[PDB]
């Protein structure tokens, strides 16, 4: 009878290789983004300037990841729900490509958006708390891999600021670029909201697995 941990959550972990590719990237990211005269501009929602690598200095530890279901070892809602899947137990070790469409930042995190192909969407959550269908978004909308958040705040926000980003987006409140970086255009969505759009797609290579702590 004697009942199983399940991982503190599940999701595809970067390979070293790609998780410091994608680091670096993001960082780069946040250097020229405090560069940009129309984010000093707007410096109110954050002759001195701000830097963004100092603002977002809770950093993943470890290896960048996409997390789908937060588990906490079976204390999670749903977790026990996800994890007894036959899709989660067959992509269990299993190495994937995760395709980077955009860089964002609000005030509260700083993350890459990860657009899942069809089979990722198997491994996608239903019961996410504040899914993508809430805000009429498609499943999987909110996939992401986090590159910093604030003092204050918790990894989960990460997800909610890019559903936030991507409802402003879709509602055709992106509008015409404010302006450019090297690898995309730059997009201020207010608020403290800005998107980089990348020009070509980013793929990282990461394995689906659990962990642990
Ligand atoms: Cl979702």
């Amino acid at each position: 009878l004697e009942k199983d941990f399940l991982p503190l959550s599940f999701g595809w972990f970067l390979t070293k290789k790609s998780s410091e590719t994608l680091r670096k990237a993001g960082q780069v990211f946040l250097e020229e983004l405090g560069n940009h005269k129309a984010f000093k501009k707007e410096l109110r929602h954050f002759k001195e300037k701000l830097e963004l690598v100092s603002y977002f200095g809770k950093r993943p530890p470890g290896v960048l990841h996409c997390t789908t279901k937060f588990c906490d070892y079976g204390k999670a809602a749903g977790a026990e729900e996800y994890a007894q899947q036959e899709v989660v137990k067959r992509s269990y070790g299993k190495a994937f490509k995760l395709s980077i469409s955009a860089l964002f930042v609000t005030p509260k995190t700083a993350g890459a958006q990860v657009v899942l192909t069809d089979q990722e969407l198997q491994l996608w959550p239903s019961d996410l708390d504040k899914p993508s269908a809430s805000e009429g978004l498609p499943p999987g909308s909110r996939a992401h891999v986090t590159l910093g958040c604030a003092a204050d705040v918790q990894p989960v926000q990460t997800g909610l600021d890019l559903l936030d980003i991507l409802q402003q987006v879709k509602g055709g409140s992106q509008g015409e670029a404010v302006g450019e970086l090297p690898r995309g255009k730059l997009y201020s969505l207010g608020k403290g909201r800005w998107m980089l759009s990348l020009t070509k797609k980013m793929e990282v290579k990461a394995i689906f697995t659990g962990y642990y702590g």
